[PDB]
């Protein structure tokens, strides 16, 4: 080929892949960029 490919990469990782895929039937699978480790504690202000 001329131009460089990420599907070798992908063959390579396939049997983790698959393992992977069957050890997150439970979880959830993604992030949410809201939550963060100190907003627990946070006030808010507004002001006007």
């Amino acid at each position: 080929a001329k131009n460089m490919n990420v599907r070798p990469l992908l063959n390579y990782f396939e049997p983790l892949f698959t393992w992977l895929k069957d050890q997150n039937k439970n979880s959830f699978v993604g992030w949410s960029t809201d939550w963060s480790p100190y907003a627990d504690q946070s006030i808010k202000v507004r002001i006007s």
